[PDB]
């Protein structure tokens, strides 16, 4: 599931060169998860390099790009000094789908013994069953049971009955991809066209990053269908590409980057790369503003810590050039073509997956104030199930880190049929969700590495608020609400940073958890989101089974549950419910339950009745949410270290 | 809380036929509140009824009302041989929702050491600490802590400061009602005026039961303020019933008087004025309460769709809304708000409301929707599902809904409720008294009225005539097939033998089957005690997942609908992860029969439909994880 491949053309590079740049970018890709991994490249131990563009290598193992590193310096006959003015290295990490991992079954495929042509794939080719019985039909063996062999063994059969001897490669991938059916992710490689690359996508990510000290000549590739007319640098020759499934395999080399789209065929042709189609429009080079700091662990010893802990930092990366604390006004310049359309609509509808889903949660009561506007907020996977009414004067926000969730992306795409006015909330430039919509307000909370959604919840929930103080910002009479909500975003990350400094109190809590098997978090109003975010993350990290429970259902069934053995988690703090949370926090003691309370650091009330209590710091009702999650997280995060688990390990 | 007074006047009873009578009163309210019990007497052992009225008892005990049962015929210092021509007796359970059930707390609520004001209450006094305050400071001591003794040391404050020296007990109550806030139901008895009982409400429930061999003077009791009241004519034999519930009066007569906000009833010498079936409530031949409302809804069924649905030509008239429908259609959104059991019955029929009225449909749970202060407008079709048409939360969604316009409608089961009678229309699910503490008939039947309701909204649709067909079809097939589901009883037992012991379970299901999986969780939750949760299987991949092992009991939900295939992959991954499940498949999906050991198979119905035979697999299965576990299905702990 991870794609990198690398193209030095007339920029000198060494065998081991190149191969330290294939490993370099599969490690930038391993946080993805995978099995097996393996690399193309160039073979021959000939000086000169042009000799031997007509001998591919291959070396692929199952295990980790460790072990791949070790098995690449580990090897005879193989000379890695051989300078090489122009190569195309491929590299690839898999995630076992057809066909156990193995040496065999891992990527690249091959065409013959003689590796004629060589194929990395993201994805299903769900046809493969069609195509495997024909190429079998007209002579072909193949050795691996995965799915993407019959790509690499097609590929070979257009290019043995192809008409003119001087057919594009291009060509070739093209009458590839209109036999296949599903989703894939490609890039091509042959000893029939030495130093070209084909890049094509359907259903799955890619793109292509460039380098060159020299000026290109273009930012904006037009496309060809079936010069002036491709990106290459303009007085000389040296340029440097990097395919890539993910932005981090390339942000340490070039930040300039082209995100292929559906059908798209990039072809890199004596150094020159083209778009190619079948059916002015083009692909536009654009800027990434991430950096390989970024992607690191840092000084933390997992993704999952750093992500929490940096929360401080991503939250006013969020509101970076939107709200201005000088005046005290917000601004989203990605909404500036249609806030003027989304304030005569008449229902907004947040539609996301787990927790993303959780933000709309976390911020439907204040969009509703705000807004004045019906909020529904919908499950994706639910949503599609039961053809929920959409109209044409509905905004539908889609919130979704990746941008790519298939339910959330169906869901997108269900709207926009009916006419609704979309919106996106993703934190992944070129991502499928922020392409098809009709405007989006991007997260800008930075990569998520981690396993698990931990500055994206807090982002989206920022981005949301930020939203709201858009829609009302032509009312007299929330001019005070809009004000007190603003100092409170600006007081947030020294608040997010006093949370933090109690990471303590929370391992002495995490080591009163240890043991336990079941653990109740209950609230109600701005806090029903941080029972259901808590309890997903202590379920999707720590593998016991937290469930948040609303506050005012207690009395309607679930307070069956408590009694002396339960834990329970309960969230109290100073804003309109307050009272009617006292009254559930006596209920719950009432029937033996010794519950620890997260309540305001001035709650003392609750502080002397209560023995344990995470006494987190006062922010504004509607903000409230992102203070009281936080000790959840790090809840989740020590007890999945006391159990000796891996955080960052995508079980 | 329940409340069971019995005032016999010129009936000659013994004390024990009295203290007979006010137990087998909160039995049939015990399943209003079950933490505490108590009972209000006239003491003394004197050889007549007029030298006893000076000297009231009370055995209060900790418990259900079998625990008070016993203290009471055990006492050394009390002689159940006394006869009584005239006596008044006041009975209370209640639900210690806070502090301890302990008896000090237990009602009657005395005013004093010599018990002079005694009352019994059911609600909650929006200011007692204000009212605890002026009574401290002119002398009155409190023993309890609750907003329930405040009733009685204020009726004592109003009594020792009277103006004339012969003011009627209504005047001593108008004044203490005048002083309190909030809702409240009383029933008061005193030394000072014996025999005499005074009856009000506000915002509670409050019936008074009537029966008498006489013919009784009139049948409607004129409204006084500050030929005339209800009596026997010829004689004065009559015996009142003042009960929070018609359960406990449907046993003696069916004659009782629906008190109103601010009344304040008096039964003076035997006189009511008013001041400004049973074998329906019976287990039959079950061993509880819960197995046979369980077992019954292939007839309540039946009931809720009688008169209303007419299968030779496909009618379906809810007489409810013959006055509103037509404008119900020129509305533009229905919002379902209800809570629990209630709030799923909502989930269960979400789909098919927005297939056939093409509106938008939100569902709301009561206590968050009124958190959140919800937008609502002038044409929003609001519901309000209520087995009880009490709920406090559902209740003020409503008035809350009222004030901002909207069109309002009733689902409930209870008649003359206090949703009942606010909404602009009401549907009576007619599924008979609910007595099991867990909502059982009460969901399938909320589940069918709303389908009728569906119906009705697409009567005038020919696109939509064939779906409304199938679906009528089906309903006319339900009590059958519910029948088929109830003969795999004995099977659902062995599978709770394999889980009784387990910690926790997880029930997934989608579509159609997303409410089920939520009612089934809570169901095992609130009889059971067992930590189960509903999980939507669309959400596993996003998290829940990572929680499922070989040792996770999962129950899941397979079927034949537009997202069996879905459902499919849901079950592929849990298996990857180990999971060795139970599922709840058609009896035709021999793919997942098959491949699956332990399988639930239930019969095939409208997809719009199967809801209602795949909960009843889990409603049954909580059923015997609790009678394994040793609890008793009537009256878990912890709620009522
Ligand atoms: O801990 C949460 C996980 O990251 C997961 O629940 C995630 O929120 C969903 O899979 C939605 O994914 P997107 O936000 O990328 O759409
Ligand atoms: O099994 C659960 C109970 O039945 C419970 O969830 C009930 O539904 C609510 O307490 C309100 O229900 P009503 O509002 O209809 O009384
Ligand atoms: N389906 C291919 C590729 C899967 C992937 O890595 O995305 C395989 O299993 O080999």
């Amino acid at each position: 599931c991870g794609i990198f491949a690398y193209l030095n053309y007339h920029v000198p590079r060494t065998r081991r060169e190149i191969l330290e740049t294939l490993i370099k970018g599969l490690q930038r890709l391993e946080y993805r998860g995978y099995d097996s991994a393996g690399v193309g490249f160039d073979g021959g131990n000939d000086k000169d390099w042009e000799a031997n563009a007509c001998k591919i290598q291959l070396i692929k193992k199952k295990g980790k790009v460790k072990a791949l590193d070790e098995e690449v310096h580990k090897q005879q006959d193989m000379d890695l000094d051989i300078e090489f003015d122009v190569h195309l290295g491929i590299a690839h990490t898999r995630w076992a789908t057809h066909g156990e991992p193995s040496p065999v079954n891992s990527h690249p495929q091959r065409s013959d013994k003689n590796n004629e042509f060589i194929v990395i794939h993201n994805g299903i080719i769900t046809n493969y069953k069609d195509l495997k019985k024909f190429l079998e039909s007209k002579g072909y063996d193949f050795e691996s049971e995965t799915d993407t062999e019959t790509i690499a063994k097609l590929v070979k059969y257009m290019y043995d009955n192809r008409e003119s001897q001087d057919t594009s490669f291009t060509t070739l991938v093209e009458r590839v991809i209109q036999q296949l059916e599903g989703a894939f992710a490609l890039v091509f490689k042959s000893v029939h066209f030495p130093g070209q690359a084909v890049g094509t996508r359907r259903g799955s990510p890619l793109l292509i990053g460039v380098r060159s000290e020299h000026k290109l000549s273009t930012d904006h590739i037009p496309i060809l269908y079936r010069s002036t007319t491709c990106l290459f640098p303009v007085e000389e020759k040296a340029v440097e590409y990097y395919f890539a499934s993910d932005a981090s395999a390339v942000i340490e080399h070039t930040n300039r980057v082209i995100f292929l789209e559906d059908d798209d065929v990039a072809a890199v042709v004596d150094g020159r790369l083209s778009i190619h189609r079948i059916k002015h429009p083009g692909r536009a080079v654009q800027t990434l503003q991430m950096e390989l700091q970024q992607i690191m662990k840092g000084n933390f010893s997992s993704f999952m810590q750093k992500e929490i802990f940096e929360q401080p930092e991503s939250v006013v990366n969020t509101m970076r050039g939107r709200v201005n604390f000088d005046d005290y006004t917000v601004n989203l310049g990605g909404l500036k073509d249609h806030i003027k359309e989304i304030q005569r609509c008449r229902r907004l509808i947040l539609i996301a997956c787990g927790t993303s889903y959780h933000a709309g949660v976390a911020t439907r009561q204040v969009l509703e104030e705000l807004t004045e506007l019906p909020v529904m907020v919908e499950l994706a996977s639910d949503f599609l199930d039961r053809n929920t009414p959409v109209f044409r004067d509905d905004v539908c926000f889609f919130l979704s880190q990746s941008g790519e969730t298939a339910d959330t992306l169906m869901g997108l795409r269900y709207c926009k049929e009916r006419g609704a006015l979309t919106v996106g909330i993703t934190n992944t430039v070129g991502s499928s969700i922020s392409r098809e919509t009709d405007c989006e307000v991007h997260i800008n909370a930075g990569p998520e590495i981690g396993v698990a959604s931990t500055k994206a919840y807090t982002s989206q929930f920022v981005s949301l608020v930020m939203f709201a103080l858009m829609m009302c910002d032509d009312r007299i009479s929330m001019q005070e609400r809009r004000k007190e909500i603003m100092l409170g975003l600006k007081r947030l990350p020294d608040l997010i940073k006093e949370v933090l400094s109690m990471d303590d109190e929370i391992q002495k809590l995490a080591t009163e958890l240890y043991h336990q098997k079941s653990v109740l978090i209950m609230g109600r109003g701005y806090h029903y989101a941080t029972c259901l975010e808590g309890a997903l993350k202590i379920k999707e990290i720590t593998y016991m089974h937290s469930e948040g429970i609303l506050a005012g259902e207690l009395k309607h069934g679930p307070l069956a549950l408590v009694d002396k053995l339960m834990p329970v988690i309960m969230i109290i703090m100073r804003d309109h419910t307050y009272a009617k949370c006292q009254n559930a926090l006596q209920q719950v003691v009432a029937r033996q339950g010794r519950p620890v309370v997260i309540c305001d650091k001035e709650d003392t009330e609750t502080i002397k009745n209560t023995k344990r209590t995470i006494k987190v710091p006062h922010s504004v009702d509607c903000l409230q949410g992102i203070l009281s999650v936080i000790p959840l997280q790090l809840l989740a995060f020590h007890l999945a270290v006391l159990r000796g688990y891996d955080v960052d390990f995508p079980r």
